[PDB]
């Protein structure tokens, strides 16, 4: 093909999400590396030339990108689209970011379904000679992720309501704790370079020395260091590092959006013995 339909996107979530909708007739890439901190991400010059690139940027928006804005203005006559409008976020619970939307919304299967009407929406809408494609392959998409939420709420249900705490290190759960049913707590509300962690912390094991809660996760941008100190000091088994923040490459073992939700799932699932 002489060229393709170029699509840039903020971080790998939404790189496979769009890839997905885009099929063969548009080249979706992502700005940030598999396994990079987003919310605090600092573009380099490469990053800016390769926006400057493509013919769509696309970005979560809901407080996820702090870096977005800035990096945004940089870029000359490329187009962006915001992937998140119609959610209907969740409010962060605790700390200096109390009140504002938690932008993590694509751990919820059914918002997914959201995030690829927007993106059909946005792919349409800047490059309407291939509509059709589009319209098919969203179609076709969407309909696997609808598929996806059935296995998960079952498993997840065997588990005693008022067993169901999720204890992470960022509070980046909080659309999927709401679907199937968990109580929430976390190391940091949300990620950013802050105070208080070593004191969370210490908060944290007295939560779960009091619930006697059987299990704590880290997650794979951030660092695991917290979340096995609170193991150790406590009874609790460390489940393992969950997926939310980036995918891995496409050769790891989480290299897309289904495997993303798939494996976090089964690892919260096997925390407490299924
Ligand atoms: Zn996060």
């Amino acid at each position: 093909t002489a060229k393709k339909f170029k699509v840039v996107t903020t971080f790998t979530i939404i790189q496979d999400i769009a890839q997905n909708i885009a099929g063969d007739v548009a080249v979706v890439e992502s700005i940030t590396k598999p396994g990079a901190e987003i919310h605090d991400y600092q573009p380099t010059p490469r990053d800016i030339v390769k926006a400057q690139s493509a013919d769509l940027i696309l970005w979560n928006g809901m407080n996820l990108e702090r870096w977005f804005e800035k990096f945004f203005e940089s870029i000359k006559d490329v187009p962006s689209a915001v992937v998140t409008a119609g959610i209907t976020p969740l409010p962060i619970r605790e700390g200096p970011y109390s009140g504002i939307a938690n932008p993590h919304a694509w751990m919820s299967p059914s918002n997914a379904l959201i995030y690829i009407e927007n993106i059909r929406k946005a792919l349409v809408e800047h490059d309407p000679a291939h509509a059709e494609t589009y319209n098919r392959n969203a179609q076709a998409y969407a309909e696997k992720i609808k598929a996806l939420d059935a296995p998960l709420r079952e498993r997840l249900s065997r588990i005693p309501a008022e067993q169901r705490w999720l204890v992470t290190s960022e509070g980046a759960f909080s659309y999927l704790a709401k679907d199937y049913g968990f109580k929430e707590v976390y190391l940091w509300p949300i990620n950013a370079e802050q105070q208080g962690i070593p004191q969370q912390v210490r908060h944290v094991i007295d939560i779960i020395r009091e619930n006697k809660i059987p299990v704590v996760f880290s997650e794979s941008t951030i660092s695991d260091k917290p979340a096995k100190q609170v193991s150790k000091e406590t009874g609790a088994q460390y489940g393992g590092v969950l997926y939310v923040d980036s995918l891995s490459g496409e050769k790891g073992p989480v290299p897309t959006y289904i495997s993303l939700i798939n494996m976090t799932v089964d690892t919260i699932a096997k925390g407490f013995g299924q």
